[PDB]
């Protein structure tokens, strides 16, 4: 209702995997599938948006798209529309290219979003804003002052909902250059629980907390 | 390592009422903490405080600008100054004027302040005249350091659209305390806990 968008940070992977003193790789692929639940559970929840902050460089590139082309299914059988934020730009043609047909192929659902920041920071995020409007401005820049709306058209966001509850699992309690913009007024919720540990009960009980929040 | 303080001061309103207390009173209050929160940071040796009607502003730079003086206060201004009068806008660069010699701590007070407009006008400002860089140096706090502690006074947990930017690597702080009741000695405790956090990520 009154919470529409919801941005994780979902922090604690590879230490998860640490207190049970595996390698890095247990960790992450487990991080996987609470992404996918959590995912799950938002769509069937009547969430209108959840942003996940997502993140030798071309593998993990090799693995992103596997990624993207193995779950391709579990967006088409949950009707979840897919978005990509991010500098996209400094990815491989091949991994840009299923990005971008992901979102393509999705672009039908309008109930639910689930948008994935990739390459992503807030500042570079903003930094590409304005070369937008440096290089492509409003026709009537000319007659503006307040630049606001046009930033906030310009970002990778443009058109999704402004962030209403931005959590952060894992422990720690910094916003890590994450949607700063967007999250202006956002509730801010904290939790220990490390990421691959993260139940949509979890959620729920976090969720049920920010409905009291909000009097 | 802790070099810029800010402060997200609420609370004043909520503790007037609770003391059925007119709201003038709870303001009063809220004064002397900022100013004690202020001296406290200065003999500490942090860099920069940044602390987030007109009536009680004017009084305040006037009736403050001598613990300013007093002190080796830098004062500066962030946040929309043509929204203000001519006088109060002038006061407010008066004081900066009077103060900009003190070079060591500066007390920053976002005044009409909101991190949005304040990227608007840098945004503005770099269109007319042409990233990250030249976009920080074209904010209101471009001489400062960037935001290493952002507290939050008075129980809500939302950055209010303030020093977004600056704040993107902060470490937060969240307490309960309404802002009249906050003394130097929960200020010391949640420092203490930023520096143990420090430890702990490293660890």
């Amino acid at each position: 209702s009154t919470l529409k968008h919801l941005a994780i940070i979902m922090d604690g992977n590879g230490r998860w995997a640490k207190l049970k003193n595996k390698a890095r790789a247990y960790g992450h692929k487990k991080g996987v599938k609470t992404l996918k639940d959590i995912t799950i559970w938002c769509a069937n929840h009547k969430l209108e948006c959840l942003t996940l902050y997502a993140f030798e460089v071309d593998f993990l590139m090799k693995m992103l798209k596997k990624y993207l082309k193995d779950e391709r299914s579990t967006y088409l059988d949950n009707n979840i529309r897919f978005r990509a934020i991010g500098d996209l730009e400094g990815f491989s043609k091949e991994l840009r290219d299923t990005i971008l047909q992901l979102e393509n192929d999705t672009r039908h659902f309008k109930d639910f979003t689930q948008v994935l920041a990739l390459n992503y920071g807030s500042k570079n995020e903003l930094s590409r804003a304005f070369k937008s409007l440096l290089e492509s401005p409003p026709s009537n820049i000319s007659l503006l002052e307040s630049l606001e709306n046009e930033i906030s058209n310009r970002l990778d966001t443009r058109n999704l909902p402004e962030v209403d509850l931005l959590l952060r699992t894992g422990g720690e309690m910094r916003l890590s250059n994450f949607l700063l913009w967007q999250s202006s007024y956002a509730e801010l919720f904290f939790t220990p629980i490390l990421w691959p540990d993260f139940t949509p009960k979890d959620l729920e009980n976090i969720i049920s907390d920010f409905y009291k929040r909000v009097r």
